[PDB]
């Protein structure tokens, strides 16, 4: 019993934590074998973020203007190239500790762990999701550039973000770990903020699954709705719109609880329309949009109570 | 910026955790040195105990099976002997800590580390965790520098969806005991100076609504707090806010004033920190790490 925002278990990924200084900057690289990825502004100065010309920037340095650490171990650098947003600095060493890996560009609504880390140290451990205007509200300090979110399937670690800015509005936004930005953003210190944010609807009828198995059922009522029915009252919320994809993946869930997906539409409609009159699910005030269908068949039991 | 309940990177409590089974019973064990510690729920524990031989305990690190030489029991905790020391093994401590403080919790399965969360001992002496029926030896710890201070080992589940365990020296967090019996957690409270360093976090992060221009005496705010199931503050608790009143700008008893406020009448519609109640599961000392930066 219990249901708590839960992050995957982060050894695999301190093992490839290391500290990347280019001149004046400092900031965290993920070594895997013998590459070490980073942001690419490690090479700017604060007047350059305003329109830093990368290419030019770049070639001007040499492989020694790197200097890479690895606990209390300095590495070689032999070879720098960039890929979109990251740059990518060969090293003399391969990770003994690299893990197995891959490399995932996730979707909004997908959720994963983020290892925070300042000076290639590792010091804490959350889980979040991909907003749907492509932010993710983390808890992140100047120097914690660099830092990764990812996922353990099984034995594998699949890194799905690399951490570069922090918006006005104190969200962050970053790559995957082929250099390329998640939403419209640039990294350029330019007139850029987050486009407004929505409720990760597919999330939330997951955690009120979670919240029936968990034997939580006072929300229900005997109402049932059309998808376009549901999508219009939702989007009056700001609630993102319900897809048929959405209804799919949340199959199992239905068919485990007895709970048609548009018969909890219909509670999701109600609980937006009354609010929870001083009640919590899942010891929440709000409505929960962090998890996905996914992360609550694994965190949760396979028998409803 | 953001606030987040953050948990201590698990690696060095990952690189400890293995499967332990007796009979028909599995859950998971703390390999340190050349000790495997478990709950002795496992296996009248003296008279049971007496029974088992050492090749009845299979302990598993992994794939390799470690062979137990030697048993022994230390309150609620089983002490398994095994041949070969954790190459893996960190500096630790065995702590036992005091409600209100906060620990992270590496849960396993089958010697299996699944996921990573942040939680705080109730006054009550409980957790409220996420435990699913294999968790029991899942631990709870700190990370102080490089040295792991362990003070959790799960034991069981209660009726009401929370958990109860001991220190690593297998003493009960409360006043339970390991056996199927009727026992219930007590009536739970807020933890105060916890709700306390949050809102000064929240004034931190650009969010001051909730502030007044009012004070109010330490004993006016704990007639008040008392009547809402808040835990008495104390002038220990005031001592200890002291940094996060000189960093705001906002004394103790200020911020006190503006809890009673929050007490007597709700958020209305508003929020602190993505919240809509007051939250208790952080510490002074876990505001001040996590609007800092301090690394493992
Ligand atoms: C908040 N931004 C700034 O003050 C200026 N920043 C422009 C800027 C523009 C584009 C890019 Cl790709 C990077 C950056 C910086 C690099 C570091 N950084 C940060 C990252 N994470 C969390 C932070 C928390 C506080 C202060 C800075 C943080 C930035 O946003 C710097
Ligand atoms: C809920 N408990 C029971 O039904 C009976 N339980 C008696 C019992 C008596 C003494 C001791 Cl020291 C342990 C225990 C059990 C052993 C495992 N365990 C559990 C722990 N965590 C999470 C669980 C989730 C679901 C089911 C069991 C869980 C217990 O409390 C089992
Ligand atoms: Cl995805």
């Amino acid at each position: 019993s219990g249901f708590r925002k839960m992050a995957f278990p982060s050894g695999k990924v301190e093992g490839c934590m290391v500290q990347v200084t280019c001149g004046t900057t400092t900031l965290n690289g993920l070594w895997l074998d013998d590459v070490v990825y980073c942001p690419r502004h490690v090479i700017c100065t604060s007047e350059d973020m305003l329109n830093p010309n990368y290419e030019d920037l770049l070639i001007r340095k040499s492989n020694h203007n790197f200097l890479v650490q690895a606990g209390n171990v300095q590495l070689r650098v032999i070879g720098h190239s960039m890929q979109n947003c990251v740059l990518k600095l060969k090293v003399d060493t391969a990770n003994p500790k690299t893990p197995k890996y891959k490399f995932v560009r996730i979707q909004p609504g997908q959720t994963f762990s983020v290892l925070a880390c300042y000076n290639g140290s590792p010091s804490g451990v959350y889980q979040c999701a991909m907003r749907p205007n492509f932010t993710i509200k983390g808890s992140f300090l100047n120097g914690s550039c660099g830092s990764v979110g990812f996922n353990i399937d099984y034995d594998c670690v699949s890194f799905c973000y690399m951490h570069h800015m922090e918006l006005p509005t104190g969200v962050h936004a970053g790559t995957d770990l082929e250099g390329n930005f998640y939403g419209p953003f640039v990294d350029r210190q330019t007139a850029q903020a987050a486009g407004t944010d929505t409720t990760i609807t597919v999330n939330v009828l997951a955690w009120l699954y979670a919240a029936v198995i968990n034997g939580d059922r006072w929300f229900l009522n005997r109402f049932t709705t059309t998808l376009n029915d549901f999508n219009l009252v939702a989007m009056k919320y700001n609630y993102e719109p319900l897809t048929q994809d959405h209804v799919d993946i949340l199959g199992p869930l239905s068919a485990q609880t007895g709970i048609a997906v548009l018969d909890m539409c219909a509670s999701l409609k109600e609980l937006l329309q009354n609010g929870m009159n001083g009640r919590t699910i899942l010891g929440s005030a709000l409505l929960e949009d962090e998890f996905t269908p996914f992360d609550v068949v694994r965190q949760c039991s396979g028998v409803t109570f």
